[PDB]
């Protein structure tokens, strides 16, 4: 083993998590035990990371990365957005699905 117990475990701010760096997005993953998404998110940016959807899982780079149909991550990210100023739609009930 090499990285047994990390020294520092915390984040300055996640209100944007969009302008982040390609090296930070990763640290955030391992921080929550998500080293499996680091590979596909190696060159990912806070912005691209938050722009991830269950649909993006069906295809690469993020594909069958976990046995949770990309739930653990989707949930870990969903929060990264709720913070940012992203006015989501209101109406509920699509035409086709």
């Amino acid at each position: 083993g090499s990285s047994g117990s990390s020294g520092m475990l915390s984040a300055r701010t996640m209100k944007e998590v969009v302008y982040w760096s390609p090296k930070k997005v990763a640290d955030w993953l391992l921080e929550n035990a998500m080293p499996e998404y680091c590979e596909p998110l190696e060159h990912f940016t806070g912005q691209d990371l938050i722009n991830l959807t269950q649909e993006d899982f069906k295809k690469p780079p993020l594909y069958r990365v976990s046995s949770d149909n990309g739930q653990r991550l989707l949930d870990m990210i969903e929060t990264l957005k709720m913070e940012h100023h992203m006015e989501a739609h209101k109406n509920s009930g699509p035409s086709s699905g």
